[PDB]
């Protein structure tokens, strides 16, 4: 998160802090959120070979009660994603166990409603990404407000697509998601609409969030068979 402030500690009990394992390299890490007891919403580009998830936590290196440390037992990312054009950068994984309920541990499940978020208003994401170009995943968890933008905003990713995506970000401010905090959620009104993309190198807004909406019909699909 960049330009952003430190997040109220475990005010968002529904965030996720996700290690993801792959057989060549080091560990990376994901946001993501808990929509179930037993699943993680976040981004397809999220997936390893292995993935641990922490829920309750704010300071990724202090060691809490509130922690709970969880295995994914089956990644589900979406059938079409596509790394050239990263469309469909959607995935949910399946938690061994269900969560405990505590005040730092939650969930954020939809409303019934899945209306089509048009450009203007004020949204909130919250990660513990980079806080500049050449700065470090944060400790903290961090959050910050960014205007919904219309859609030519993004133009310049050529393989953005209004249908599929959000454009995320007022070019004349620094604020912005980054690097690490991809998979995390955009809420708006306190409702999760979209998930951190992709974006820039050198971090220039808008960024590319995946439009919940879009596939509310395929998360459904995977909750009722899971
Ligand atoms: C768990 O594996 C990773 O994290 N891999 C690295 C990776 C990242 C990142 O470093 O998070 N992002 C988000 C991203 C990359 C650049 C500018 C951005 C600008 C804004 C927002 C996100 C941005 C990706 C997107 C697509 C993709 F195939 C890979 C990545
Ligand atoms: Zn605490």
């Amino acid at each position: 998160i960049i330009g952003g402030t430190e997040s109220k500690p475990h005010s968002r009990p529904y965030m996720a802090y996700l290690e993801i394992v792959t057989s060549n390299g080091p560990s990376k890490f994901c946001g993501g959120f808990l929509i179930r007891r037993n699943f993680v919403l976040t981004a397809a580009h999220c997936a390893g070979r292995s993935i641990t998830v922490t829920l309750g936590a704010h300071n990724i290196t202090e060691e809490e009660d509130t922690w709970q440390k969880l295995e994914v037992i089956k990644q589900f990312r979406h059938p079409k994603y596509n790394t050239s054009t990263l469309h469909h950068d959607i995935m949910l994984l399946k938690l061994k166990e269900k969560a405990s309920l505590t005040l730092a541990v939650g969930t954020l499940p939809f409303p019934s409603q899945k209306n089509f978020v048009p450009p203007g208003r004020m949204c909130r994401v919250a990660g513990w990404g980079r806080t500049g170009v050449l700065k470090p995943g944060s400790d903290t968890l961090q959050e910050v407000k960014l205007r919904l933008m219309d859609p030519q905003a993004c133009s310049h990713f050529r393989d953005f697509d209004h249908n599929l995506q959000l454009c995320v970000g007022n070019p004349r401010k620094t604020k912005s998601a980054f690097k690490g905090d991809s998979g995390g959620p955009l809420l708006c009104a306190g409702v999760a609409q979209g998930i951190v993309s992709y974006g820039r190198s050198d971090a220039k807004p808008p960024a590319v969030f995946t439009r919940i909406s879009h596939y509310r019909p395929w998360i459904n699909q995977i909750l009722q068979a899971n």
